[PDB]
């Protein structure tokens, strides 16, 4: 068929992009300890870039 660029609404220009709201999911503070322990050395590496805990695993001589 022909193209209506017009359905009812004359020249009904549609919007421009909207900011999205993303959920995620429910209960994010579930392994993660603020004392870092019960978790192995590169669990404890990965929560501190994903919400800035555990940054300082470590510290002077071990073993």
């Amino acid at each position: 068929q022909v193209y209506k660029g017009g359905y009812a609404r004359p020249i009904p220009r549609p919007p421009p992009f909207v900011r999205p709201l993303p959920g995620g999911p429910i209960g994010p503070y579930n392994g993660c300890p603020v004392s870092c322990r019960g978790i192995s050395f590169s669990q404890a590496r990965s929560c501190c870039s994903r919400l800035g805990r555990c940054c300082h695993v470590g510290k002077g001589y071990s073993g």
